[PDB]
């Protein structure tokens, strides 16, 4: 009324700044270019042809009008204003934490370490790399165990993985896993989820007591336990392994600074968070969870794991290894990062100073607890205490707390948690005593405990061995020296400060400054993610916004926020379609159709999820083969679980087929669901909900804005229709736990929260239709050098377009790879290499870059043709040449003698740009092969 | 509490926590101990004793507060912080809120890469920052319409008193009076009166429309708009002043100059203004960079550095500080940065348009007052009202205003000001509205409003002319293209996140994360200097402790934290010694002894204060000549105002002498004035008040951790004695204002704040120690190379040592510029060149930097020792070699014929840490008699 009455003012006005001009790359002018070298007259006309008319979303997005930059940081703001800051000692996995602030401002503010994706291209990422050593080779010392991984999402779905790689290696029929009934319960809940759709028995129970009578394949015990015990687990572990079991450990890394590692327990696979390594609460993520095991089990690691290898020049270099190995796929690389800064900025010393300090005042904490005539009930404990209290004093005492800003755990009636962190004072101590005595007088002076201290453990659980002896983790301790080591690391990587990065299928747009500020705001960062619904509800606020503005889009009805990657998404996804087939006394429908185009995550997910995965052929022009579809949905009629699809395509194309193929699905029982990773084709222009879709995934880090990470973190969450809606993620029927967070990585949320917000209804569409636009001028410009490979009706592409290399190889013996790293040599990290064509690159430039910056890609990728050309019109040596020699090191230039038939400039400085701005590569091409060969994944191998 | 102590033992007693000290310093105790063992000496506490004095050596503990963490001195920090109020002030007065651009903010301003080298003395390795300010200078230039610009000054007041200066300078007449229009903003006429004071200049304070020019002027500054709002036409003022031989300055908003016809148009002669409002926080007084241009013919007579283009060694273009009375130094480059970075975004459109908003709001808000019959008396206005509303009603008006989070501006008795800004909404107007109308319930509904504006200007005030027309100002307006452009230039500059700048007398320490961060908190950035003082209850206590905790470093009784450069500190001192002299009825004092060695700030900062420099001998050694001081102090005894003195010398060294030499001042009548530009060699070890320094300054951004800022800013408060006390700078007998705010560049004391916090008083008293061990560590490495010129007793130097490179002239034709562009090379930038001894370098390393690192500068400086060694002994070309060639850039060594006597290798890669991490030079030595001789001072030359 009177809002309206102002907003109608306020369009009168001149134009404020609108993000969407900001976003964009190309403004009106440069869309008016690139439209008149494709022969359109309006941007109109060019998505009516691209987008079939059936699927087309007939109105506008009904979402909040755009605010400015200003004016919705202003509204999260007062959101995040409804959220309470609480000092929790609830612990169960999550443990408040000091971020060096050198850490905080430098990378996870610094879009130079944020903003790259996966390390493809080796030699343009040797900075995140080594970074990425440095947490494999804390991992291992720590644990005591001969390889780890580059990260997987939590601790819960670590243990997952632990179990399902303990599954795959057993000798045994065993069809049981034991699960120690004092893991973290969100641990157990993910385990059952994931154990559910594999018939696996998961035998949840106390280890002190658990019989071997029923066989296992292996077990997972915590250490230390969830209310704080420490258990010495060697003679269970040495029985487990007479009955031929693996044995997990889910072990806090900073506990082990003091207590005896897995390793040297004998277990077999350690997994754990490396939260408490700096990394905020997050109300539950991000995280890097970590997983080690014994190296005779490599082949089986899940994930990602940097090798050490060598170059052209017989160098030192990283790259990712054994890439021949779940479904996971994006993980939480910068949360690993930040990790092993962690490692490297505290050194051995000051972790365990760390971890000495929590267990001194944990002691001291029982001490005063004991004289109050509290029951302490673990023998030994590293942080955490368990306090019988009494049925009648527990609220009471909860109460208290509350009433101090302090959150405890309940445990069970009568009983109460206490997890101390790295932020915890003698003051903190004095206000817990207090909460407990019911009085601010004790009847102790807390100095006069610290006689009666004994901090010590028996000997076997007393760590001798070392860790973080490496050089790396001892020389960089002054704030001066660490800020220069990240600079120096962050200086060897290209990432979207720099230039354009047009990884097709994974849509490297803008990550916006204000939508990553919130990130690091205390009333999100700094949020337990079991911290009382009381104290949380900005966070509830913002959930419910973003359900509704997803569900919008998606024409869903209810939406899942948990799923905390696309591969998290895509399972989730399975187990509700799976759950739903039951719920209908449907249980012999496992058959899950997948086209041969699909990401790999797509069949990876569909056999976790106890699916029978069935190919589904693309005819000649690369799409879905409409005839096999029906032929296979005949066949598997009575067996049909669900179709895996991805629109528009892996191939780029709209296929205007869709709909058609949903109906196909349906008429034989089948659920559809839908890989989302191509929304950016399709956000306000058409709705997976609409067009036969029953759930869909979406990647927030790809087409929602949050920050590629190099390589992590993402979010997953998935969209479902009402029959679906029952069987949702827990925050009778539901499928349980996918991630262990309720709420998966929910501080990054508001990344995507933002971004709606600025766009609006009308800019998130038209970021969509310039995707779109600036997708299809590439292909244009390039068509004549690099056949387009698939193309849609109207001969028109989506937001991606797929470049065949495959002539240069026949005409030049020119590999993708050549052209990849050539790439390099004019400052452009390579698109998406062979996937989903060998030989071939998908090219995805997003509606964030520049005319004049596609131009500068497309016009680098026709000087590398013609310097294909001249290989194959003889004139220069097919072995010795850029292609075959890049990228070229300003060292391999300026450095011994020049034996080349090609010039040190036309090397370095193929096109103009370069000498006005040089991104020099750090090193030569990486032999591949030979790190495979010797797997080396610790500093001790640099 | 009782208590309090009692968990003070307590902690005690705990695992060592990460302390801040270990952080801020470079070497550890291993490395301290190896440092002290090439020098002689087994302890640090052993080698203080023998380099500081005895006599004045302070003989306890600093009383300061025990040091804390960084996160509870962040936490505390923070407490203080939440006591202000962040209200929506419309104060106007020369600050506006404003909106920076969070990726400015976070990738500029929250960037070590851009905060934290210092001004660009070597140009070749500066030429982002020098880029950013000459886009800086561009835009003032375009909109004050004038012929010349320079890189910043120190606020608006400041600026006019400059402007004043420079009038009285070119002034042929025996005219002693500069008239200021009564509607400057008043704070800016304080400054100008107590600038005049000194030089016996009579400032007329007046109505412009009613000035008669029957009393000669020199000079009139003029504001637009005026301090009230009002927008006058100064045309036949102006012509009336050129009649009379006077300049004309306009202070002149530079963003109501994107709609106002500007002051080159109007026929000023001077313009000048605060680019605050473009994106740059309020920050509670500062910093923001004052802007000044003027017609080219007075070039030679402008104050502050001025950037030019010129070209470099292999012709292409290349920016240097060019054209090498007023006391300035430190400016504020960061924030002219900043400022024309908003320009850069903005671009000449945005702006406007900003501009146009503002006004169009404004325009709504005067006819709303209008029909609730109030009086509206600015007949032209940008962005700010006069409002007539009754001298019953204006008090209940601001009251209601402050009850909704409103600051208004009380202009007289019954009238009310209002400026509005970027920040404002359709929303604040209602809230404006509504508080005057005394209802919510309003007799006109906004959008019937529209029709009646009328936001035109009259023709003669209407500007018609065009500015940043540049390409610079149009090609990076998406997020994407301004981050890449900003990381390019920040590429070009070699900073404090790559490697030591060991520049004498600037003490280039860390500028820690956690002093920082709460810079840009909204409770301190986002806070009006002129905000009611129950709204900034946080920075009372802000100002409370650090005056408490720099009182008791110095040893004096009272600290004024107004001024805003070290030169502003010695101006202030100088004010109030010659306040103090005239309160005892001794006018004749204007003499001023200065010691030849003396930073020509000093002699600079006494002339301005109206006082006679006197030279002070220094002997052979070096040292203040005592024998030469008597006797001037004896022939000027009656007329003595003051000694300027540095401790330690300028030389590097503690002279035994300097409590006798303050005897002999206070014998013949004279204060003594400390330059506190060295405090970083006597912080714990002696305090200037304690040996018989009347007045000090402290350069904060030395000394105290602000950082430099590429140039600026920086802080330069004074401490005094009892007796001098009531002159201090206002915040019937104080100076006036020294700063155009009450407490100069208030937002970034909180750095200085955290600094000492953290340090604690063994720490910041360690600091010191270990500065002085490092300068004597490098002294005695490089001693047997390059001569050093000045030690001490005991043969130890203080903070900093002196090289002598004066015989590689003689030997090998080397000068010092040689060194200083080859050490380029070995990736460092140079020390301090040619001052205060032509010919030599200046190294100071700080506390803050590692052994290695020193070791690194000490082993380039011994290989360029060998380069020249080889000239001289004919081995190479004297004119042809990598010291006369350097410094090298990557396309000079890649591109073209090599013809030289050495190798590209050699060049570029001189020792082994270059081949670790190479920082590549951006361009060849830059041409500097070209760059004078041909001043280009714009865009349009490069």
């Amino acid at each position: 009324a009177i809002a309206v009455d102002l907003t109608k003012l306020e369009e009168k006005l001149a134009p404020a700044d609108s993000f969407l001009d900001r976003h964009l790359g190309p403004g009106e002018t440069e869309q008016r270019q690139m439209l008149q070298t494709l022969g359109f007259d309006t941007l109109g006309d060019l998505i009516d042809q691209a987008v079939p008319p059936a699927i087309r979303f007939p109105r506008s997005l009904q979402l909040p009008a755009s605010q400015s930059e200003y004016g919705a940081i202003a509204q999260l703001k007062s959101i995040a204003s409804k959220n309470q800051v609480f000092r929790s000692y609830i612990g169960m996995g999550y443990y408040d934490t000091i971020t060096p602030p050198v850490i905080q401002r430098n990378i996870l503010e610094n879009p130079g370490w944020y903003t790259a994706y996966t390390p493809y291209q080796a030699e343009i990422a040797q900075g995140r790399l080594e970074a990425l050593l440095n947490f494999q080779t804390m991992v291992m010392d720590l644990t005591g165990l001969e390889i780890a991984n580059a990260s997987l999402l939590d601790e819960g779905t670590a243990a997952a993985e632990a179990m399902a790689l303990s599954y795959g290696v057993s000798k045994s029929k065993a069809n049981a896993f034991f699960v120690a009934q004092d893991c973290h319960p969100q641990t157990i809940e993910v385990i059952k989820t994931r154990a559910n759709p594999l018939g696996i028995e998961v035998i949840v129970g106390d280890h002190h007591t658990f019989s071997f009578s029923t066989s296992i394949f292996g077990a997972l015990l915590q250490y230390p336990a969830t209310d704080g015990a420490v258990y010495d687990y060697r003679s269970f572990i040495d029985k487990a392994h007479q009955h031929q079991a693996l044995v997990t450990l889910a072990a806090d890394p900073l506990s082990l600074t003091l207590l005896t590692p897995p390793g040297e327990l004998g277990a077999d696979i350690a997994v754990g968070s490396t939260q408490r390594f700096g990394i905020p609460l997050g109300y539950g993520g991000p995280h890097a969870a970590y997983f080690a095991t014994k190296a005779e089990y490599q082949r089986k690691m899940p994930g990602r794991i940097v090798g050490v290898s060598k170059d052209a020049h017989g160098n030192p270099a990283l790259r990712l290894a054994l890439q021949t190995r779940s479904n996971i796929c994006t993980a939480q690389v910068l949360l690993a990062v930040m990790a092993s800064m962690y490692g490297v900025y505290h050194g051995s010393t000051g972790l365990k100073n760390i971890a000495l300090r929590i267990h001194q005042l944990t002691v001291l904490l029982a001490i005063g607890l004991k004289r109050l005539n509290y029951s302490l009930n673990n023998d030994y404990f590293f942080d955490t205490l368990r306090v019988g209290v009494g049925e009648q004093s527990a609220p009471a005492i909860l109460k208290a707390a509350e009433g101090r800003g302090i959150n405890l755990r309940p445990l069970v009636p009568g009983e109460v948690g206490i997890s101390l962190d790295e932020t915890v004072t003698v003051q903190d101590l004095l206000d817990l005593w207090q909460v407990f005595a019911g009085k601010d007088n004790l009847p102790f002076t807390p100095e006069e405990l610290w006689s009666e201290v004994k901090t010590s453990f028996p000997a076997d659980l007393t760590r001798q061995s070392l860790y973080l002896q490496d050089a790396v983790f001892n020389q960089y301790h002054s704030e001066t020296e660490l800020l220069r080591y990240l600079h120096q690391l962050e200086s060897k990587d290209l990432a979207l400060n720099t230039s354009m990065i047009p990884l097709g299928s994974c849509t490297m747009k803008l990550n916006a400054t204000a939508e990553m500020m919130p990130v690091t705001w205390p009333e999100f960062g700094k949020i337990h993610p079991f911290a009382p619904a009381g104290q949380t509800e900005g966070y509830q606020i913002l959930f419910a916004q973003l359900e509704a503005w997803l569900g919008e889009i998606t024409g869903f009805d209810a939406i899942s926020l948990q799923p905390n990657a696309g591969s998290q998404g895509e399972y989730a996804g399975l187990q509700v379609i799976r759950q739903y087939h039951l719920s209908r006394g449907e249980e012999q429908r496992n058959i899950c159709l997948i086209p041969e185009s699909a990401h790999g995550t797509n069949p990876a997910s569909a056999v976790m999820c106890g699916m029978q995965v069935v190919p589904v052929k693309c005819d000649g022009e690369g799409n879905i083969d409409v005839e096999d579809l029906t032929s296979k949905a005949e066949k598997y009629g009575d067996r049909l679980a669900a179709l895996m699809v991805t629109y528009p395509s892996t191939h780029g194309v709209f296929e205007a087929t869709i709909g058609t193929i949903c109906d196909i699905v349906h008429r034989f029982g089948g659920e559809v669901y839908m890989d989302g990773a191509n929304m950016n084709a399709q956000v306000g222009l058409c709705r997976p909900a609409d067009f036969g879709a029953d759930v869909c995934h979406l990647n927030l880090h790809k087409t929602f804005c949050i920050p590629h990470g190099g390589g992590g973190p993402g979010m997953g969450p998935i969209g479902v229709k009402s029959h679906l809606q029952a069987f949702l993620p827990r925050t009778d029927q539901s499928i349980g736990m996918i991630s262990a967070a309720p709420y998966g990585s929910a501080s990054i949320l508001v990344i995507s929260w933002m971004y709606i917000a600025m766009m609006g209804p009308q800019g998130l569409t038209k970021a969509t239709e310039v995707a779109i636009l600036s997708a299809n001028y590439m292909a244009k410009r390039l068509e004549n050098y690099y056949p387009i490979l698939f193309r849609g009706n109207n001969e028109l592409v989506a937001h991606e377009c797929i470049l065949d290399l495959r002539p240069l190889k026949k005409q030049a013996a020119i590999e993708v790879e050549d052209v990849a790293k050539r790439l390099m040599d004019f400052g452009f990290h390579a698109p998406t290499v062979s996937w989903p064509v060998l030989g071939t690159m998908m090219v995805e430039p997003t509606e964030s870059e520049s005319l004049g910056e596609l131009d500068r890609f497309c016009d680098a990728m026709i000087a590398i043709y013609q310097e294909a050309q001249a290989i194959t019109h003889g004139e220069i040596d097919p072995a010795d040449n850029p292609l075959k020699n890049a990228p070229h090191t300003a060292q391999s230039l300026i450095c011994g003698e020049w034996n080349h038939p090609y010039s040190q400039e036309e090397a370095a400085y193929p096109a103009p740009w370069t000498k006005q701005f040089k991104f020099w590569p750090a090193v030569g091409r990486i032999n591949n092969t030979y790190g495979d060969r010797h797997l080396v994944c610790s500093c001790e191998g640099m």
